[PDB]
């Protein structure tokens, strides 16, 4: 068997009196009172080793240095005083033997403080990525990676119990000129031909429903060679799933129970069910976003129809006037910062006013007094608040004041805690010619089918987004299984026969052989884990990620190849 | 909730009298005396629907054709005569309602036979791949994929229980397992490329440097080989790594894991521990480093019997290996084995017959002078045929071992069950008989045996490696080794393999630097998961246990990959096709 008797970090008072053998890294060394203290570290935590002057390990303990790998033997003792910041804090190991297994260069940054429960100074992320195998020694990074393990295992446990079959889908597949750019892989035996890496398993998982597997899932890697700004990696991980004979309700319900199972098992957090749901229209009206942050209130209110007779022209003529009531009297500085956030979101401006005990004061207060009783019942605003207004087109006014609403939350120092999930449902199928939102296999709402040709902009889709704390962590839809309806959606989009066969030919032919009703979703697993850990970037929950620019400082990729390796592929640099 | 009350194939006599809602595919339609019988199919199997002319469901049922998708409602009743070949064969559904959810045209090959327990006729595999979403409707293919699910889940349960951390490693990484890399052009700077990983080898060793102690991953590996021998461009490994381990610790963990997998996914008990054979023992006794232990017919060294022989072809040979087959082969069969032998670099195949007192046929004359010792060494009996290959030891073993494997087929030996074994004590270097060179059997991060370190510069050919292969039924299903964790020794071994300091820095500099920060002792292994599943299902190819595999030339008939890309796209990458 193994030489070690225990993980170093697993020792407790229950082990006092046992002789242990331990292996790990020297986290720190201190000399006090003629004793040598060594913090010995492995993935379960630190344990204090003590070398006494009479001990055979005494000279060895004096020469070891941080990050050296050692094997220690000794007997577990109570400490005279416990250190409650260590789980092993009640005990130490009186060293009888100490063996050096590997020496170590001084690391470019410290990895020792977190394991003592101390705060860690921020290091250059580029330096952290270049030495990622050392960055991953830190307690924080190992907790992230081990949480990711527990989340995926919980997903397997749940979906296996519910009858889902995990199926692995191809990585070398068909390159299509459809939409986002593919990463290409040259085919050596015939220069000029390429595989593509998959943007998602969408077509394969739908074909698995056509194959009768009923329900599928995969922890899937997706590859999209597009703009890497906004915390995007060249590849990322989805929890991808698909089910047969389901309505929207069936997919949402399954995903709610799965998410609650994951949070209970991997985080010890209880998620109340069911999740709240908002239509896309309700979300835009009340929050100005299709990914609302429900950790605070401050909803937007439509007040347009209050000023239809007011002398204030810019309110009276606007298609929409949105109002927001902040529970604080803001400075002229803060208002202008909010106004700047509004104008940077295409608004014409941000009107404002303070709410006093008898009326209003400041900004547009004069034009608000005639409609005071109605304005206050609509906004539920109390004396001391500050009213913010954005007038303009309905989508612009909502989106602008919604961004004002988010930035306002920071200015007021609102406590934003916990995990607030919600479903956003009833997205529009299209948008102005006409174009779809995600992919063209999303089913129209059955009761909206006749509007497909008459009023396409009002057709709802059977599509849904999963949002957590203002972040889109999942998206999917019920699919079209009728090839006649799919052709009908293509005719509405102006997508001809030759273009369909070039982009989707093999799948459109699959629908002719009896596809069941089906639908599904994919989570952004990296985004979920970053939110679960309070990380500012998904790079903190990926073992070996790229930097923000898409390169890998650890290995040096992407790198040149010898021209003989490229000539063998029949390609050359132009 | 769902409309569906049960899976169609799950209905039993215990459900008689219940009203059920079912959804699935029409496996077959038969009309009889005005009744319409529909075998409804889903992933749990078939159940018989009955549409009566007086039912509201009848008009719908008249439209239905095979492979149409329907939702059916009605009452479970006993059949007047049961179909004992079906799990639902005692019952049927008397239809009260039926709706068509989807129509279907006639498939290019049948998918209905296996769901009835009947045998499936062989279809063209290129056609099966072109319509893989229909091929996957067959019962055997769904059994394969659901077994694959069960195996992976069992792997997760066992390794999670044993403290392994699953870590997902990169797919877009730096341009090492004995094949060519698949490249990915970097769009923003033409001439730069990523490589797809041939394995996660260096990432999992770095996770040991990071102190995670034990890792695993169900990893996809990409290797651009001449795709002979049932090669796919990418395939799947159970990859794992452990810290502070010796060879034995890795072997015992994998043994217990494999027994758990076979018990939970197949209901098969694998006796423990697995047999172990050294590389030398395996080659001497079986002429192969992946022995097939499902039959006997071991090889015997008889060189020391011919040192006084007039037969120069025997007398000069380093080795003469013999094998006794329990049958009097025909001259046609002997020439076949001789051809097998010659295809494996042998100078030829000798033969004879064992009769009640003397010998007959082939080289029997030269076998007669040495009879007592030969019969004791081979245990041959009257009616047997003796075969010999004379030559260098490795040649003689390998040629007659391939004859041994072929002969098992000619004799029709019943080879059954699952015979695992470890092959251990591999040499660090393998001699290429062709290119007359030393090459490494396992990748360059394999640790030499610590007792053999002074032989690295004195005599590299006798250096043992701390490497091991896992063999199942004559197939290599796993391979691994204890790694080098000392940076000086890793550079020393790179120097031995003909890799100068310039080459070390360019390909492995980041990893050599990592060894300088306190790398623990570590080792690991990787299973060929597709290979394992193919053996577990008796499949002739790993294509039968992969949902959407390539064909033998690495092409995807279903999607048309690989394919040209627009001239505009290729321009954006800054590359062009070289003109012949
Ligand atoms: C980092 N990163 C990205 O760069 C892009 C996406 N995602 C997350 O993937 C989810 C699904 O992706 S999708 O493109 O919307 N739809 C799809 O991929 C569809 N195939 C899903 C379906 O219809 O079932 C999003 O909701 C995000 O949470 C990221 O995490
Ligand atoms: C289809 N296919 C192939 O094309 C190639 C390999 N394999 C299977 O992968 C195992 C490990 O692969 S290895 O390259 O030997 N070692 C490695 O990849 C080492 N990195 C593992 C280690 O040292 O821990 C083999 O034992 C086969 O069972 C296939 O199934």
């Amino acid at each position: 068997g193994m030489r070690r008797t225990h993980y170093a970090g697993s020792l407790r008072e229950t082990h006092v009196g046992e002789e242990v053998v331990l292996e790990g890294w020297v986290n720190r060394r201190r000399d006090l009172g003629g004793l040598i203290f060594l913090d010995l570290r492995d993935r379960e935590g630190l344990v204090q080793l003590v070398a006494h002057p009479a001990s055979p390990a005494y000279a060895t303990a004096e020469r070891v240095r941080p990050e050296w790998v050692v094997r220690a033997k000794g007997l577990v003792r109570l400490r005279p005083e416990p250190n409650p910041r260590l789980a092993t804090g009640r005990v130490e190991v009186e060293l009888s033997a100490l063996e050096v297994l590997a020496e170590a260069k001084t690391p470019p940054f410290p990895v020792d403080a977190g394991w003592r429960g101390e705060e860690e100074k921020e290091a250059s992320e580029e330096l952290r990525l270049k030495y990622r195998y050392l960055d991953l020694r830190r307690r924080r990074m190992q907790e992230n990676l081990r949480l990711r393990h527990r989340v995926i295992k919980a997903i397997w446990d749940f979906l296996d119990r519910e009858g889902f079959v995990q199926v692995e889908t191809p990585f070398l597949t068909k390159s299509t000129p459809e939409g986002a750019r593919d990463f290409l892989v040259p085919y050596r035996h015939e220069p000029g031909l390429f595989y593509a890496l998959p943007q998602s398993p969408q077509l394969f998982k739908q074909m698995l429903m056509v194959a009768g597997l009923d329900r599928y899932f995969q922890i899937a890697r997706c590859f999209r060679d597009e703009d890497l700004r906004a915390d995007r990696q060249p590849d990322f991980t989805q929890l991808d799933l698909e089910m047969s004979f389901v309505e929207v309700e069936d997919v949402l319900e399954l995903n709610e129970r799965l998410m609650a199972h994951v949070f209970r098992e991997a985080l010890g957090v209880e998620l109340p069910l069911p999740f709240p749901r908002l239509s896309y229209e309700e979300a835009m009206e009340r929050y100005g976003s299709d990914k609302p942050d429900l950790r605070f209130g401050l909803e937007l209110k439509e007040v347009g129809p209050l000023f239809r007779q007011s002398g204030f022209r810019v309110f009276q003529e606007a298609e929409s006037v949105k109002a927001l009531a902040l529970p604080k009297a803001l400075s002229r500085k803060e208002v202008a910062e909010l106004e700047e956030v509004a104008k940077r979101h295409k608004a014409q401006g941000l009107a404002w006013a303070r709410v006093e005990e008898g009326g209003f004061s400041g900004g547009v207060a004069k034009f608000l007094e005639p409609v005071r009783e109605a304005l206050l019942q609509a906004t539920e605003a109390r004396p001391g608040d500050t009213l913010l207004f954005v007038a303009g087109p309905r989508k612009v006014a909502a989106t602008a004041l919604g961004a004002v609403r988010l930035r306002a939350a920071d200015l007021l120092g609102l406590k934003r805690e916990g995990f607030r999930f919600l479903w956003v449902v009833d997205f529009p199928l299209l948008e102005w010619a006409w174009t779809y939102m995600h992919h063209p296999f999303t089913s129209p709402h059955p009761e909206d089918l006749p509007l497909l040709e008459k009023d396409p902009g009002r057709v709802r889709a059977l599509a849904y987004d999963l949002v957590l704390n203002g972040v889109e962590v999942g998206g999917g839809s019920i699919r079209i299984h009728d090839p006649r309806l799919q052709a009908r959606v293509f005719r509405l989009l102006g997508i001809g026969e030759e273009e369909q066969r070039e982009k989707f030919g093999f799948f459109l032919e699959a629908l002719e052989y009896g596809a069941p009703p089906h639908g599904g979703i994919a989570w952004g697993l990296d985004r979920l884990l970053a939110l679960m850990t309070g990380s500012p970037s998904i790079r903190e929950v990926i073992a070996f990620p790229k930097n923000k620019e898409g390169k890998d400082p650890l290995t040096g990729a992407p790198s040149p190849v010898p021209e003989e390796q490229l000539r063998e592929l029949g390609l050359m640099v132009v």
